[PDB]
């Protein structure tokens, strides 16, 4: 039901996200890598590719945590710093995520979601609302990850509420390790997308200006 | 099931407030307005009508994203400012929330909603617990929004508590924008309300006294 | 050539914006006032009519410093406040502008602007790309002007950037009048959007990546 | 179902948890007092009996909002100060939920739960990931409170998530009476963790490791 | 005598950890590396194989220096950060060390140890009591070392007191040069493990409460 | 007519940087590459080969948005870090646009140009004077980019305003990003540099001192 593809070409990246929000199996009929954080327990099929490790490990986090199924290539320059694999993986995939869910109507459209990991805690809430927003606030005291360049990981989910068109507001409350401080802003996501999509019921565009 | 009407009449205001919190259709058989923010999609119907546009739009807001369905008419004194028909259309609506739902029974007890617009961020946590209380801390730096004064925002927070029987903390978390800080402290208070009163199970009144 | 019009009709307001960027004469075939900030001096028609006022003088400001012609009617609620109406007429006039330039080929894409007005200073840089973004630093020390809230002229032109899909710093440097502070604005970005939209010759896509 | 008992005995206290998550009835077949807070109203049965009155109106408030029947015998040195008798009956009562839930599968693994009492406000999110931890941070500006010694409060929480193996963050955000503040925080884990022990469906860990 | 092996497998690394805390030869009859810090002199063999370089030496001067014979085997993924490879191999060194002193009893209980190193100055107590504690505050004002990210070496010993049961205290009194500062620290906690694992005699299990 | 080529050979590094500054094609009919950021579209060819990729990605930009031809070739030590071969690189890239225009008459002396990129905002202006000098005032708080060491980007435009033998203010206003603060001032001074050389016709050179 709720499926997208995104193929998403330009000079510096090649993307193609294939995505189900419903879980599920994914295939993809024509990949981008040569001769055709991988999870695949027989209930959702998440399998991200991008040339960055870290950033990897944050979409499998925010798809595990999410119900989705998720498959993530990336051909990026990575000779040239990660911004620009990591900033067009991320409005590639608010695009996937946006043309998986077309009628807002029947849903919460309020998610809010905390998660901890291990002394860090962060809450994210999400809208839904077709005007894009991102208010950020991962404070961050590292320069780099393990390969993320760690002021991209606010730059990440900048671009996809952007290209999703919904309204973000992610603030890590506490925390003094940064892999833990960045992966639950990622986990506390996960749960505030599960919540905000979800069976309402009674079939109506939740907005008092009925556009949605 | 979850239906009530309250006319409350005095020297200041005359009020009519009919509320149903499990949705459906409503009217009025005998309306206060000479001659017989308007919602009416076949699952909800959301009439407001009270002197102040900005406060019809804020009752609008709480009752669209509540699940109720809610007419409210005040015929209140404008030549006076606008304190004496928000605080009396606030106790008003307190007592229709609270004659709709009687027997505090079989309920979560304690919804906590988290709602965003557009980098404004607000929370709203509600009890249900029959002594009222109210702590709102929605930071304002405006004095007028569109005829609403603006203090008056957290007043009738205050009385719709007060009146209510339920204990109620509100707080903007951040935003610059009033519009956008005090609808989203009402789409809060619109997902708490909700998930405070939501069927738990098993019919028990959930307090250590007994008593709700 | 570089024209278009966006009829943007919701529950709240009911927009139809016709611009010309090149300036000349326009028209509107079938108008959404009843019986079928104006200047019309045989170059460029201006002609603004939203329920606001002075977010009338700021449209025309804009239009007559840019050679545009413009064309704006938008019916909105103001029993409510201005809100609703303003950021409604500046998606909708972002859209209009959008439309009115499809391939961005050819031109400058840097615009800057300084624009004084009787000890106000405000610069505006754009940038044409396709990404949104708005940095408006308007220090605006007034709650209301005549009938704008003075917070939505901020907001304006943040959704003006946002629908356009461009990149927008406003910043007042000086100035304490804020009808000097927030005119100098508008005819500062008017300066910028006639330096960025360009001919800048040889016919060719000003970027890296090659997509804009 | 999710029922458990835990009989630990040391030269300090004796204690003897019996717990069931899903509620329903308890007894014991051999009990720990001499000769064979109390809720006892069909649904779930919960009883608590330490030597400490308000640690046992604490416990009785985490099980009466979590959904849980719960009988606790403690019986431990109190000549001593309470410390060896609140610390025991926390390690005990971590270990017997630990029990009561082996496979954490097809659960939520996140619960966070707001609940307010009377001008105090507690939030606690929960992990129920294998490695233990705590960030309890009640602001408890009182010495005792009627028997605990009020520091004990947040070393009860401490001990619970350590011996459960959960991750934890309880956060008391304002108040000024402290039987309000710590009542609220107990009241705020059992939302929690009736949130993250949830029938998430699918019956999946819900893990990128894929251990828990 | 006091000897233990822990093979740990999990979805992001594969260990094999044999230990030895009075001395002498190990080996492993069957190793996880194809085809079957390595200081081997005839009294103790340790031989550490993680694939952080630095977070070898750590483990090698913490078990140069405590009289163990350690082997080390992990198999991480490091196209990842390394922080999964180095929690996760504190863990699991943590067990082992655990599984190899069985009865805590006829011991010291009680190790401090100082351990200066070139201007840097670390004291470790440790305590060996079953509920597991730290309290590490190594104060390092680098980002990473070699390949371990910094913040991973309180992390390993964070989870090594966690998985061990023992309370643990390292803190470094001065110190300007983080290879310095954090190889003291390992160096001082190899003092204490070996003051607080002594033949103290007399056989008894040092405790008030009789239970270790 | 605008073009030169510069082959700068030092004991570090071997350069050889061919520029057009009016477009149009370029080759090299010797290569410094054994066996003989690339933009060839048809109106201008920029093909930068250095060891670093960030920096390539630097001139790149700054020449896409000057309407140069480019073609940078540098043999550089890497094995040392990127200062020798980034300076050394900077020097001879002054040098080609030195050569390039050898009579300063009939331009206007004096290029301003203000670039956004996604909040960062950068002023560039330049003088073309022959007396060198720089003002760079980037404020990165970064080490490393993805190869540069971000202290030598001001570095670079130190050395080219050097060798060019013109004056050079590059200040960036705002921004948090320090990929988007540091490519908004190479588009900056592409915008002034293209400001700066342009047809003032009249032919005359401009200058009390009557000399440039
Ligand atoms: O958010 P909506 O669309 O449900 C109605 C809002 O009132 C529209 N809005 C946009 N800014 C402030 N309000
Ligand atoms: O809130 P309840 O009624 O469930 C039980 C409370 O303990 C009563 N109370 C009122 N103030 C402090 N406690
Ligand atoms: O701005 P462009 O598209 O010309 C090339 C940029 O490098 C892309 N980008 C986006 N963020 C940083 N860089
Ligand atoms: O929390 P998990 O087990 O779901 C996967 C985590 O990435 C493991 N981890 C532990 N510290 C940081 N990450
Ligand atoms: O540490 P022990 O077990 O020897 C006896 C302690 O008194 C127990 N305890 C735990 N917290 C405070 N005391
Ligand atoms: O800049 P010029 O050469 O046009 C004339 C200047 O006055 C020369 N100068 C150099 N320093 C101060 N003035
Ligand atoms: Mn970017
Ligand atoms: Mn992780
Ligand atoms: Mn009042
Ligand atoms: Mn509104
Ligand atoms: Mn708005
Ligand atoms: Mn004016
Ligand atoms: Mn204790
Ligand atoms: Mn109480
Ligand atoms: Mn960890
Ligand atoms: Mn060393
Ligand atoms: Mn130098
Ligand atoms: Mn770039």
């Amino acid at each position: 039901e709720q499926k997208a593809l995104v193929k998403r070409i330009t000079n510096e990246t090649k993307i193609q996200i294939a995505i189900s929000l419903k879980g599920g199996p994914l295939a993809i009929e024509h990949s981008i890598f040569p001769e055709k954080a991988e999870q695949a327990t027989q209930s959702q099929v998440i399998n991200v590719h991008t040339g960055i490790g870290f950033l990897d490990h944050m979409i499998h986090a925010l798809a595990k945590h999410s119900g989705w199924s998720l498959i993530v290539e990336c051909i990026g320059d990575l000779h040239i710093d990660d911004h620009h694999t990591t900033e067009d993986c991320g409005i590639a995939l608010g695009q996937a995520f946006k043309e998986a869910l077309g009628a807002v109507r029947g849903v919460k459209r309020f998610g809010s979601g905390f998660a901890p990991l291990d002394e860090a805690l962060s809450r994210a809430v999400v809208d839904l609302s077709n005007r894009p927003y991102a208010v950020v606030e991962l404070g961050l005291q590292r320069e780099k990850v393990g390969d993320l360049s760690c002021e991209m990981i606010p730059h990440f989910l900048e671009s996809f509420a952007e290209a999703s068109r919904i309204t973000l507001h992610v603030d890590c409350l506490r925390g003094k390790n940064d892999h833990h401080r960045s992966e639950s802003a990622f986990k506390a996501l996960a749960v505030a997308i599960r919540e905000a999509t979800s069976p309402n019921g009674t079939n109506d565009v939740p907005s008092t200006k009925g556009v949605l």
